[PDB]
């Protein structure tokens, strides 16, 4: 089937990272996302000595639909370069279990960065690194479909990495309800202005500081409150102009959500005028 | 929408600790007020959302409701009710004391008596009424034109008198139409379960079950053996392409193992059916 012949494929010069020279290192995280490990990587794509290094690689147990996501990963992350989506360095393709060798985000999920908690700023700043790489990836007409804090990594010097590719598409739902655009839940329609939804609830887990989206409701029941009208409220230490913003990338119809640029403009007329 | 012989009042429901959590969704030890004519309260286990459930999770929830309202068997986990309107849908089932086969089985070699070659005691007769008990289940389910797709012993559960259970039907599909279950994109079953033709062509049948089967098999007389052991999951495809299988284990007669082989044979009617799986088992036990 379509798995087998691109595991054959895989399997088989720029991307391949002799696996002698990766140093598996302490689990950073798991889940139904993978296994994330640290590690060091002597020689890699041309760089003295050994470069600290992420490495994403299967959890116990996966299963064709997990296979097919990090390979996916894979295709995705050779195409890409900007410095708030994650960099892939590599991968390991030879040697015991499948591997992608990507930049290490010494502060972990952004999730993670927030709850441990910066200055409104900063949120603002994170806000349009995020908006940033998604307009590169609206550009390169790729729509991320997984956008949420969990997903934003935090690396040197406090800078957002876009990451987990693995539900991403060229343009069943394993996607969070609570983060999911009205059109997607009720006609598994994805979009750019899909990924601006979900943008609007990571600005809401941002100004948070880590929160978690419609607390106290259920998802079976948010399916019927998002039709008739209802969202989130504004939170508190979150300005009426942010909370302006948020609300329309949660519009009922697509076209009246903003685009990326302009969500990034908003951001950049935000940071002069404070 | 609301069954009235399977609605449950929210206030009768009393919600414990977690039990377990994973892919499968989360399910907790909860006590059930007045349930299905019993007085008083019953020790219940309860299935539910996982946070941050996707529509995938919430229409496999609801698929395992409709399937365990329509089955019924003494090795299938019982349904006594849900409760599914304003809130959380929680589907309420039969408690088992002693948790997940594959648990069990693992505990055995730490905890005495232990595997010997009273409930806590374990000899191969066991091992092999275990593996008959979840065959009578699937012979059941095969009939009900019910392909589980997940069978694994993680999936199965041991209750009171150690009497199996087969659960986690949220992967179950009906195949009553052409006799197998077919999907374009990829299976969330983990790939060192999945019958060869279920991996390469995306084909479920009561014969990929079967081969399912057979790794449950080889997890029983292991004590709970992870498939595969060392070997990546990406390299099954070649590995089973050319023919190789798990080689036979230790604690397993030539009889169980031939029985493991014919569940793993690579044409799907050349496998035997549950039917004649649970006479194979039958006529183990006997000698
Ligand atoms: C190919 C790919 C890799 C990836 N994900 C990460 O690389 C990372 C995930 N984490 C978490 C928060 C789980 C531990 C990381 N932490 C520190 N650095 C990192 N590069 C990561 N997505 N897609
Ligand atoms: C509707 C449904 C329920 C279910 N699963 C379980 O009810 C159970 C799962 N576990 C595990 C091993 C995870 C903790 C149980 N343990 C003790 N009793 C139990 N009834 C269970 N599948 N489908």
């Amino acid at each position: 089937g379509p798995l087998s012949l691109s595991v054959d494929a895989f399997k088989i010069p720029k991307w391949e990272f002799p696996r002698k020279n990766l140093v598996l290192g302490k689990t950073l995280g798991e889940g139904e996302f993978g296994k994330v490990v640290k590690a060091t990587a002597f020689h890699l794509k041309g760089r003295a000595g050994y470069t600290t290094v992420a490495v994403k690689m299967l959890k116990e147990n996966a299963s064709p639909s997990e296979l097919r996501d990090l390979l996916s990963e894979f295709n995705v992350l050779k195409q890409v370069n900007h410095p708030h989506v994650i960099k892939l360095y590599g991968a390991c393709s030879q040697d015991g279990p499948l591997l992608l060798i990507v930049e290490y985000a010494k502060y972990g999920s952004l999730r993670g960065f927030l709850r441990e908690s910066l200055t409104m700023g900063d949120l603002i700043s994170f806000a349009w690194q995020i908006s940033q790489g998604m307009q590169y990836l609206a550009e390169m007409k790729l729509v991320h479909r997984d956008l949420a804090a969990r997903n934003i990594l935090v690396a040197e010097g406090r800078k957002m990495k876009i990451s987990d590719f693995g539900l991403s598409r060229d343009v069943q739902g394993r996607i969070p309800v609570k983060w999911m655009a009205i059109e997607s839940l009720f006609d598994h329609i994805y979009t750019t202005q899909s990924d601006v939804w979900s943008f609007g609830v990571l600005l809401w887990e941002i100004v948070t500081l880590g929160g978690n989206p419609y607390p106290g409701i259920p998802p079976e029941r948010l399916f019927n409150l998002l039709k008739t009208g209802h969202r989130m409220e504004r939170p508190d230490n979150c300005s009426e102009e942010m909370y302006r913003l948020m609300l329309q990338c949660w519009k009922q119809e697509p076209d009246k959500r903003p685009v990326f640029a302009d969500i990034s403009k908003d951001l950049e007329k935000m940071m002069v005028k404070r």
